[PDB]
């Protein structure tokens, strides 16, 4: 029986270019959320997005490197590089084998193709570039990752639309229980603000479209909610196996308990009314994790904003914890970060490790009037002191009715 | 301890849109390859691809329902339904929740993002279409078929690049053994053959250039090799716990046994020339099964007729069977059905799994010269009459130094 710990952090968000001021921030209830200026808006319905404010790579990726990868490649490349070097773990010949990687993303590298595009439409595909292919699919920041660090273990690259964190997470933790690897960076990256992600995205009336105050759009629960908000970022983990931890001396964040899967089997781009899918995942997490919902502190919702999805989620809850449905507190961070489509799982499974190691949760901002009839803790306005919170439970949902749950244990 | 077999397989390739006429063709040594026509190839350097001729799926799915996706998509539906069919299974709403999918692609719908790039360049985000994200991301296919069956079950989409087909199947397999389902539906579809694909591999100098006889270009282990062969398709396999298929009555195709991962930590888009990446994935698989290389009867190598790629799949052959890589029959169906991507190792796995059945190995066509210094048998021209094979191995691998390797059993 293999269990599986949390020994390493990398991350990069709206609200910081790192783990701890990305918490720092969060705990104070700060948005990320500003107007977009890399690209004319003028005909965008939505004209911000959480973005990453002053990336660099030059001391981890040359810009000869650079020349051949989109931007959700870099951001997670250097969230991934921030968790191996968090982690200690020092690569030799012995462990290569064992050790290697779950990372994917929701779209992939849409400024990479919209520029190579661009270039075939004006001058032929003499103007495609070498590097088009391997610049844009999901699976190179794994591939870049295990170069990097010579890692020779196995890569996998879970594409599962926003629900792509949580499903990374919970296979690498998978891989490594059933003995195929001791040691798994995984997450998710994404970097989807372009004129195809907003203009895509905004086709399906899908975004907030708040422009007057961009701050308050991201919000969770509340009546006035009018779409989710677009955020781009990388989030990552070191995933090790409990005993391969302890023998190097390693600084355990929290153990990965739980993890359950399920499919809506309702529409293509909405959950159904009763929140069936979200339900059973969580569901599937604690039978998993062998816990009963009452032992759940705090639960990282979904809470993209959208009109819909959230009443859906909040439905689930209910269902699932029933009796405690008020005692547990649940909050939505996606409020501060937006929403990062295939990354939002992964840097949302570090709060939900964080809520834990500081039994403090993050707050649901702009919920000035949630919807009615409904009886859960949302954590409104302000963070939350908690006592003895043992367990945090991190949902993340897809378009294709595809969902996923994280149980998280202190310790 | 859970088993898992196939009862149930789709098809849709370059030589055939069932599994039995495609199995057919391939026996019959028979080109899929032919000169594109959907887009002038006036500029391009390759002029060729392997099409699925005559696709129709009006019967499966509404042109209402057709607009919202991508060839891609469709062929995956199609083929996936085929399988579902061919299974017999019923879902009920027992069943539902323990029913599932893992379904990938490589690149997804290019089709479609061309035709919504297209549109916002010529007259802005007005243009494009409110189903641009659903209509082209890589899970789609897992979403539209858990919907169309309700299949409520777990579903993952992984995106591996050329080594995604294997990828699903080995971790659908993993989802089933390890409780988390009974059944499921796995494996790939792809849709690459449009200027950006052809432009894109074209650009990166990987794809064949013989537009004079485009019937001959695929030539794995050949001499006068020039890179692989394009190839659109789907191929899908219907995966479930033994026991659960017994007590149904269903018709067992073959068994899945082993199942492997490794990272080549080279180049992004290259092997090594010793094949190290290959030899560990395929190691895992044997190691997985707990059988030893002398076992295997034939392996449906990765060979996609490149000059670097075939080198080192042979490298590692020598390398796993030493003693054996003489008695082991290896053969390339890519000289035929072309290189369909993500779908590959799907397609790849249903050969691997007939020629158990039917004890019949297809051929390796257009080995007119091979390499040099190679005692292996590529199974040249002729499709191959084996007596006592219990045993296939599948082998696909993938830009960032991704491997996987499966490993089939008879009964
Ligand atoms: C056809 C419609 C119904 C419509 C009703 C009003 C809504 O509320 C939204 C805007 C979105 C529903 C939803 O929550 N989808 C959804 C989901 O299933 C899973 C994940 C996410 C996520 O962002 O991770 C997500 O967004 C839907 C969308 C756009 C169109 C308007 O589909
Ligand atoms: C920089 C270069 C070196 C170069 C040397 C000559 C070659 O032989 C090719 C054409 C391809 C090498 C290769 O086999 N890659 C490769 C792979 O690692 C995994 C999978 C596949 C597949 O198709 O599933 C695949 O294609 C390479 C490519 C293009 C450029 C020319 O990279």
């Amino acid at each position: 029986k293999r269990r599986v710990v949390v020994t390493g952090l990398g991350m990069l968000s709206p609200v910081g270019n790192t783990v701890e001021s990305t918490w720092k921030a969060l705990l104070a209830g700060q948005s990320g959320i500003s107007l977009i200026d890399h690209f004319d808006t003028s005909a965008y319905a939505t004209k911000f997005a959480g973005l990453v404010k002053d990336f660099n790579c030059e001391d981890i990726i040359s810009r000869k490197e650079q020349r051949k990868m989109d931007a959700f490649i870099q951001y997670g490349i250097v969230a991934g590089v921030q968790a191996m070097q968090d982690s200690g773990l020092e690569i030799t010949e012995e462990n290569a084998t064992r050790i290697g990687a779950a990372i994917g993303s929701g779209i992939g590298g849409l400024g990479l193709i919209e520029e190579n595009h661009t270039s075939l439409m004006n001058g032929g595909p003499r103007k495609i570039s070498p590097f088009f292919v391997p610049s844009t699919i999901v699976n190179m920041v794994a591939g870049h990752l295990t170069i990097m660090y010579g890692l020779r273990g196995p890569s996998i690259s879970i594409a599962t639309a926003q629900t792509s964190g949580v499903h990374n997470i919970g296979h690498a933790a998978r891989i490594i229980a059933y003995g195929d690897a001791d040691v798994m960076v995984a997450g998710g990256a994404e970097k989807a603000s372009t004129p195809l992600g907003v203009g895509g995205f905004g086709a399906a009336r899908a975004l907030s479209t708040r422009n007057d105050n961009p701050q308050a759009a991201s919000r969770p629960w509340d009546k006035e909610r009018d779409g989710f908000v677009l955020g781009d970022g990388a989030g990552m983990l070191v995933l090790e196996e409990y005993e391969h931890a302890k023998k190097r001396g390693a600084k355990i964040y929290a153990e990965l308990v739980g993890f359950g899967m399920s499919s809506d089997a309702y529409h293509m781009t909405s959950p159904p009314e009763n929140g069936a899918g979200a339900a059973l995942a969580m569901a599937n997490a604690l039978r998993d994790a062998g816990i009963e919902a009452s032992q759940i502190g705090y639960v990282n919702a979904h809470g993209t904003s959208t009109p819909a999805g959230d009443k859906a989620e909040a439905q689930a809850v209910k269902t699932i914890f029933g009796e405690a449905a008020s005692r547990v507190l649940v909050s939505s961070t996606k409020s501060m970060t937006g929403h990062l489509l295939g990354a939002a799982g992964a840097v949302e499974s570090i709060y939900s490790i964080l809520a834990l190691r500081d039994q403090a949760v993050p707050p649901t901002i702009n919920l000035d009037n949630p919807d009615e009839g409904c009886d859960l803790d949302f954590v409104p306005h302000e963070a939350r002191q908690v006592s003895g919170m043992e367990y945090t439970l991190c949902n993340s949902f897809g378009f294709g009715g595809t969902n996923g749950s994280l149980i998280f244990k202190k310790i």
